[PDB]
């Protein structure tokens, strides 16, 4: 344990919230935010964008599911299923939309965003729930074009996606972290 | 007095600051939180409901009448009548609109929302006041179906509903919850 | 000084901050609110309607003139005159309309608001600043029958009114309130 | 050192927390906010309006440049060039308009908004970058006549403008404080 | 209910957070504090006696048994009894004495403070409990002359205590506060 | 009104809530703060030594007279004198001492402390209250050489009052404010 | 997962930074604590007693061990060690007493405080750690008979064990925990 | 600019406001805390020993100049010397001594406290002002051997500043930190 400063660089990157639940859940999935630290600014990455992106929209739009306990998420889940009659998804996602009536998975990558849409669509059998990518170089790709949110909305993410890659670079992670998907 | 886990539950469960406008409503009318506690775990549900029910909408849409004590919740319904016109109910309700012009009674029912709906609209004279009845299923009856609020904003009272419920039968307190009202 | 219950009334009914606002603003005309007791209600009457009107409508669509002190409102009111080119007024006023291009005048009464409009018209020269009167009983009574904000919002400001009333009555304080305008 | 009343007002007139940024921006430039008394008044006025100016529109609808450090500045502009795709500006602008896709150089002046203009385009290359001049006289001068905002957000800057110039007047320190610029 | 100016009184003398827990030991009673307004000024008056009580001495002197709810002060008496071995009293006393080893009755009174612990030393037949009386007038009366407190502790519960009678005066509810005990 | 730089230095200078205090008491004694700017800067540099002085000793062990409205200052120095049977001063004090059972008066001069204690004491039939004298040249002058406080203490009072010498020659107003008392 | 009533009462009974803590510590050693909730409870309460312990005696008396990660507590003792010549003990204790120069290792028990005493003392070799054990009935058991602490400050950790203890109890989950350990 | 990972160690190891005034410090200076790296950490590690050493002992019984500007550090050195008849130092030292009546400058080192104490005492020609050296081993020296502080204050400082250090060794910056002195 200790000793990366790629830990340094994600406390004093991101907000301390969201780094305390980076840490959760990651040790719920026994791994050391210490020691797998790559996997600790993408969770932190992740959790920032899940975040932003509820952000965006009215008030009452989404609820949060990432960032939740597996046990309260997975109770939240059956309580939009239950009532609104969607079908029970095979994997936690991120959000749900009530707007829209479906379930949010939302995916941060470090290559093509064909690349990892390809391979989360692959994994959720139910087509229902729809995927919405960001990528650090600015792209985005989500299910039959419906980018769900404002352009502007968007924007910010790509744009916060971009200030962490040059953060990143300035301190020479960046390459490691890159390679490391 | 004391030994009851719904108490445990519904202080972990509930915002603390609407666990303490339930135990002043129950205290008001001679009822011990402690005691009878499926009617505790009740009046926070409605009490929450109402608070969610307010938040939908415009800013100004609403007045809060549940969660004053019984003298304030009179004085306001005067003065509501008395520059609106609308005509005394003979029972306190839970919100006017000033949307609508119409005071709201809010009901939330562990049977069919038909049942209940039937019970509370047999009960005031005035059907000027308008009914909204929620389920811990995920149903809703309202008056004329004149629902008030957006869809979204009900999707989210019904499942908050459903995950008191799930908190509840985890506890294994849901069935003398729901064989109570 | 000392011994009027409509100080402690004054002070359980109004916000905080509202009856630091009042007080100044009598010291600043020579009045003890401990002594002229009913104006000391009157100022904070008139205050809180003032800020629960600048609340209604947008967010940067009012300058509230009401609550400052006489130096720094006329240094506000100039800054509008000499930027909109709407001309300087008379008297101070309460708010200034950045979506219509007028000043507004608020007053309650606790008579006809006919006669109060009556009065108020017949001080300002300037017809060009807005009037808007409010009543104790729930009457209103605006220029060109032009109300400024949306039905509900004003809804709200005669409802509060006749709250304040009838806990003034409740306190056996009212007969005198009315009969000292 | 020292002696300045500039500088006692400067921190009287203006939000504690401008006055700390235009501290550091004037330090990071070689300047003393105790002897050059009137640039530190006008960093802090140019400072507000930027924060007035991004408040006004929705709530993700610009990103704020000015304000931060040079570094972290020039890295937000790159995130939001490397990711809309527009063309990266010579001089770091102040805002950046998600909704219009062009970042914002917004000056304050002393003389007409004209002259002011004139110098700050000829300055800029990128015709792409647009203008917004205000003045505390109540004059503004934008780039195609697009003027960004709404009527009364611009309002409220033009008449917060010639607030603080009322305030330096009534001081004695306006008179130096034009004829510097 | 309503009416009585007393309450306004009380509400406006005492600090918010002792009038909710006057208002709670009434209610747990089936008293009215908008009925029996003259117990309920004296509820106020006993509860921030008590408190500026263990404000005196050292930081974890005292134990606070007077505020809580029934049930809980008489878990927290079990547990000092149980673990220092003093007997259990027969009435709830208002605090405990970790220096002293004993419980303290206090006690107020608008007579002479003779009469009353008279009254109180003969309900208590646990002769360990101490007691520590202080009256209006600015009197005090404790247990074998053992004050428990420093001398400038108990000269600003004397003090306190004769302002709250002056302010009753002046209000000329003093009279019916005193003839009332 | 308006364009004294002695009150942009007053305001800078003093705590806000002390500059708010010495506004009330003033506008009590009928005098401006913006106009006889040398009494208002005299008046805080007052409350503020008041504040230190009841700062330093224990917790308990001072009334803080000075800065309470002219009616509960009397209404405290009443309660005070009625409880510990001291003769009522014929001039409001500015401390009360439980420890030494004497109002304290509080002076700061802009001249010899032999001089202004000379006509303090002068004022004061009663020699009973204390007299603590501080200049802003750094000298002391007390009753019975009985300085009250710890030598550290009264260090810090002269300590501050020199920087509010040395600012306000830095500013040029120093000299007008010491041939102003 | 999820079902246990102790959760409830832990979560409810504790200050929740101390719960927060609680979880940290037991999801370090791959504990669940919505399953292993005896422990849980005891973690909580073993921390809570830690907590109120270095509260005792002066300000900087203690460093707090327990309560931080196991690298930073470790990071912790080795500055104390390598700072004041103490040898470093072979497991992570509780406390630092800088008055007394020694580690203290802090035990809670369900019964009698001889044998957990023996047991504790039985693991750490370094016999210059010093052990101070509580119990649930009001006992206590340190090295030397050096309490290192104030007698009024141990009995109110004893009063608060017992005050866990009876509302366990009154919940029907205390014999559970007692026999547990 | 950028790049440096002990930039990154400062900010997640200092609290933020020791962050703040060491950045202001060095700008005042002439030095970039992403630069001068080491200087960072330096400037960082002295300003929290000052301040923890201002806290031990009595609350007025230092004064802290370090921290303040450099005008206002030696306007309030000038009001020290100017009312304790102290002679005014060549250098700004960090605090004062109301209890000891002495200036004190505080030295933390990378090498041994005797040839640090020897550079610093060669340096003030005013043998008055008393000198505490610390180091990241655990020594101190002192002028006289007069520590100044008690013995568990001292020690808190000794073991911080060894954390600190094993901080940085653990993230492979301490060789480069202490030979960089
Ligand atoms: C509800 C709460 C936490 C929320 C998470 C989310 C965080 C939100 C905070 C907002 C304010 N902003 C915006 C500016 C900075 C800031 O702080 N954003 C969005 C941007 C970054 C950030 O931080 N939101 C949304 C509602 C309020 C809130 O805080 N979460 C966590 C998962 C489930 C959930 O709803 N909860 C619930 C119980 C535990 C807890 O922490
Ligand atoms: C006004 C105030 C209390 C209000 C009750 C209600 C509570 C509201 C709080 C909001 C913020 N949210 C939302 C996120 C969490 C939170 O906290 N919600 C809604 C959801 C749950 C909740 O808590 N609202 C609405 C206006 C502000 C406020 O607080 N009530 C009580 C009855 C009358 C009334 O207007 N009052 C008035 C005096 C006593 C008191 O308490
Ligand atoms: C700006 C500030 C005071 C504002 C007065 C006004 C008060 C407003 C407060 C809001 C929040 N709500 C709403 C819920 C309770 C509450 O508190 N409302 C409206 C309802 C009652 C109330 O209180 N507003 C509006 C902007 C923010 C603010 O506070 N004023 C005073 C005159 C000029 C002015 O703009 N200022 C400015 C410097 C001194 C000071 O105090
Ligand atoms: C984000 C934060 C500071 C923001 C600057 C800006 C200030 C804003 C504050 C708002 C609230 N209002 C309005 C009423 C008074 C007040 O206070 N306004 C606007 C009017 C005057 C003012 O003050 N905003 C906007 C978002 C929230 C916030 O505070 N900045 C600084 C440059 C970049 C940026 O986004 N940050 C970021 C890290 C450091 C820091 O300080
Ligand atoms: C612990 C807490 C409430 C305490 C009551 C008591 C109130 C105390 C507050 C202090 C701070 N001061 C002093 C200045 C103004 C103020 O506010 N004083 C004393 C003077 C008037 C006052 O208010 N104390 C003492 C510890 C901290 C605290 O608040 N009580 C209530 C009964 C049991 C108990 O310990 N609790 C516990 C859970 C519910 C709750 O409320
Ligand atoms: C009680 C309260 C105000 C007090 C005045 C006095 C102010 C005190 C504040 C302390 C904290 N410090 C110290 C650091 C900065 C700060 O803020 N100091 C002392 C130094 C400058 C300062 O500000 N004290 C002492 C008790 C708590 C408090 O605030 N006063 C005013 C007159 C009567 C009285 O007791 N009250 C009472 C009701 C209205 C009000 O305001
Ligand atoms: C320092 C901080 C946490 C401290 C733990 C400890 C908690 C303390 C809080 C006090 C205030 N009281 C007393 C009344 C209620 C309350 O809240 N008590 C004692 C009683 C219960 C409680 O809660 N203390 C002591 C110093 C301030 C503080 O909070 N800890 C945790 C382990 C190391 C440490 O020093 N830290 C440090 C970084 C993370 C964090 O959280
Ligand atoms: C006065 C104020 C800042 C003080 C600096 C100093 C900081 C102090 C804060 C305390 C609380 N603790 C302790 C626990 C964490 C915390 O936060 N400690 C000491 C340990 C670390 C720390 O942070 N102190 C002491 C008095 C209150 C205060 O804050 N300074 C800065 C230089 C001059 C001065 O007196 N000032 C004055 C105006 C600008 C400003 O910031
Ligand atoms: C190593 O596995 C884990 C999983 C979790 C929770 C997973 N739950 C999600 O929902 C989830 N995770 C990820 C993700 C990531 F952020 C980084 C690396 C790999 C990933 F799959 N991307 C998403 O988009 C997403 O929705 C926590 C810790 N470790
Ligand atoms: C036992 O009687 C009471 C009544 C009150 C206030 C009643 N005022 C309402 O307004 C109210 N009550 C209820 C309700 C409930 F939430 C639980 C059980 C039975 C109910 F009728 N449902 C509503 O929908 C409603 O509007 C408080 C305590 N006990
Ligand atoms: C002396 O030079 C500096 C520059 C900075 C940052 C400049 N960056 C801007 O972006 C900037 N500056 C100015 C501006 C001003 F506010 C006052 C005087 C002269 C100016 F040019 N007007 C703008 O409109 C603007 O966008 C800080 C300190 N000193
Ligand atoms: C009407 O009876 C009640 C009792 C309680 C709690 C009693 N528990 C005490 O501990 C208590 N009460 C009183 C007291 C008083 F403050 C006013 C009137 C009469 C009193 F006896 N003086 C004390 O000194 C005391 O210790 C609450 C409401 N009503
Ligand atoms: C012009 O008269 C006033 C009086 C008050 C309240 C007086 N009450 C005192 O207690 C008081 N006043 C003064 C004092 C001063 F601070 C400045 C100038 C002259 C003074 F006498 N020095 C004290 O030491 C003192 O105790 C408020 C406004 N104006
Ligand atoms: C299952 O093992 C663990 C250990 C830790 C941290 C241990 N570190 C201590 O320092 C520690 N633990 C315990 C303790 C307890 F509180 C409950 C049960 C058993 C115990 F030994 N009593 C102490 O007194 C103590 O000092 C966290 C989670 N689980
Ligand atoms: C490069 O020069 C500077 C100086 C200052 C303020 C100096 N004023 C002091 O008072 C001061 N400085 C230092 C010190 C240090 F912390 C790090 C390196 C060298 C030092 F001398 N040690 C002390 O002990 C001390 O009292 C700020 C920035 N850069
Ligand atoms: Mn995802
Ligand atoms: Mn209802
Ligand atoms: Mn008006
Ligand atoms: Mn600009
Ligand atoms: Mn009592
Ligand atoms: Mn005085
Ligand atoms: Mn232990
Ligand atoms: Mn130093």
């Amino acid at each position: 344990p200790r000793g990366s400063h790629m830990e340094d660089f994600v406390r004093q990157c991101f907000n301390p919230m969201i780094v305390e639940l980076a840490e959760k859940a990651m040790k719920e999935y026994g791994e050391d935010p210490k020691i797998e630290t790559n996997k600790f600014a993408a969770t932190c990455t992740h959790l920032e964008v899940c975040f932003m992106y509820s952000d965006g929209g009215s008030k009452h739009r989404f609820e949060i599911i990432e960032g939740r306990d597996r046990i309260m998420a997975w109770t939240v889940v059956n309580s939009i299923c239950n009532t609104t009659g969607v079908e029970k998804p095979k994997f936690l996602p991120d959000l749900y939309d009530y707007k829209e009536n479906r379930f949010i998975e939302i995916g941060v990558t470090r290559r093509e965003v064909h690349i990892y849409y390809l391979e989360k669509a692959n994994k959720i059998k139910s087509e229902k729930t729809h995927i919405h990518i960001f990528s650090f170089t600015g792209e985005e790709m989500a299910t039959k074009a419906d980018y769900t949110l404002d352009e502007e909305s968007r924007a910010r993410i790509k744009t916060r996606l971009f200030t962490i890659r040059q953060e990143m670079a300035s301190r020479s992670l960046w390459d490691s972290f890159r390679q490391s998907e």
